[PDB]
């Protein structure tokens, strides 16, 4: 029997991150196997996200928390809910919200994963299993993500897109007349 495909949506690795507070979103359009949060620059083929030491993420098909492995985490996603992802590099946290409200450990703790290593840095990533939906918003637009300012913003973390430069291809001119 062959394996279930999984589409695994890394960042380039140009905008890891090693410093800084940095904030994302993922929405469930469907409801199973899909996971979010964050990644080294560098993961393993064949591997799901946070069964080995190469990425810390949240599976809200029931609820888990992954890094080395699995434990109960949070709750189950609906249709449209989004999760916030965070991470905190001078604290050392990954913190996770959904709609906005902060998913507690089964312990009773906001921080889904601490005293994390900076290592290699951090990148933004998300798994989709066969049939599954969802769409990553890394913050181009500020104002487009959904639970931002209800929590992260006055937390201090800030969109991870800010991390991503365009390439551009300029087109220099002396002529004031072209730039009125």
């Amino acid at each position: 029997s062959n394996a279930d495909r999984v589409r695994i949506f890394r960042a380039e690795k140009s905008y890891t991150v090693q410093s800084g507070r940095w904030y994302f979103e993922f929405e469930a359009v469907t409801t199973g196997e899909m996971r979010v949060g964050w990644a080294r620059p560098e993961l393993r083929p064949d591997v799901e996200l946070g069964a080995d030491e190469l990425a810390y993420v949240f599976n809200g098909h029931r609820g888990q928390r992954w890094h080395l492995g699995s434990e109960p985490f949070g709750r189950p996603w609906q249709s449209g809910d989004v999760v916030g992802c965070m991470i905190d590099l001078t604290e050392n946290t990954i913190i996770f919200t959904l709609n906005g409200e902060v998913l507690m450990s089964d312990s009773g703790s906001e921080t889904a994963f601490r005293e994390i290593e900076i290592g290699d840095g951090f990148l933004p990533v998300c798994s989709l299993g066969p049939g599954q939906v969802g769409h990553l918003n890394l913050g181009q637009d500020v104002s487009s993500l959904r639970f931002f300012a209800i929590c992260g913003l006055q937390e201090g973390f800030e969109p991870f897109a800010i991390n991503m430069q365009r390439p551009v291809t300029t087109w220099f001119s002396k002529s004031l007349p072209q730039f009125e």
